[PDB]
């Protein structure tokens, strides 16, 4: 039941809030302006107005694997995103949400002590883009030429995350693979994966594990570590 909120003005950064602050797991903090964000594009363009970041408490003795818990929830956030503006979406491994070249949205998940601090920024409203990152980063604005009530977007998305994390539960990844795989972004091209070593080959898929399957000289090869991030190559 992802459906009751705190909103705040200003934080340095709503999964810090999270990490001191002792709230109810299923309640999300949102923060229209971030001094302090951590993850993703960076620190300067998550202080922007416009986006919509939001972070929320899981229990950590019930989603055992992060690596595919982000997926799940980028798989949530693109649906969410979707369904409301109908425009098709891609998921970059292992969390990004992206529409064609450009990332829309990021999946960050923090632990500490008995806490699963999963933080999601969505570009909805930002009007002025940075120019360095005009390039790997886009907005809803842009895509569909028009601003978005960033309260009905956060609310579909707890949905979506709500939904899908029951299933998750109940049942299994195997739920989401097929979801998931076959709107993964750089599929059938040539990509470097770096993090713990840096592989190069093509992405022929995803694995029932969530971990992503490159095609190397000797043999493909099954990434499960979630330090890895992927890049064009
Ligand atoms: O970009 C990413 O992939 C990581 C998530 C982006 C940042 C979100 S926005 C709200 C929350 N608070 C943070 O400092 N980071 C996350």
């Amino acid at each position: 039941m992802f459906k009751n909120l705190i909103w705040l003005k200003e934080v340095d950064s709503t999964q810090e809030r999270l990490k001191e602050w002792n709230v109810s797991y299923g309640t999300a903090l949102v923060a229209d302006r971030q001094t302090k964000g951590r993850g993703g594009l960076g620190r300067k363009w998550l202080s922007q107005e416009g986006g919509l970041y939001f972070s929320f408490l899981l229990n950590p003795k019930e989603f055992e694997n992060l690596l595919q818990l982000p997926l799940v929830l980028g798989l949530s956030v693109s649906e969410a995103l979707e369904e409301i503006t109908e425009i098709p979406f891609s998921l970059k491994w292992p969390n990004d949400v992206y529409f064609q070249e450009k990332k829309v949205s990021g999946v960050l998940r923090e632990l500490s002590k008995d806490k699963l601090i999963v933080g999601i920024g969505i570009n909805v409203n930002q009007r002025e883009i940075p120019e360095e990152i005009k390039d790997r980063a886009t907005t809803l604005y842009e895509i569909t030429g028009k601003d978005w009530d960033r309260k009905e977007v956060l609310l579909k998305v707890l949905k979506r995350i709500s939904e899908n994390l029951k299933k998750f539960k109940e049942k299994s990844f195997k739920e989401f693979k097929g979801k998931i795989e076959s709107k993964m972004l750089y599929l059938g091209e040539e990509v470097k994966l770096l993090g713990e070593g840096k592989i190069t080959g093509k992405l022929v898929g995803l694995s029932e594990k969530g971990g992503a399957l490159i095609l190397t000289e000797e043999g493909i090869k099954e990434i499960l570590s979630g330090e890895f991030s992927l890049r064009r190559s």
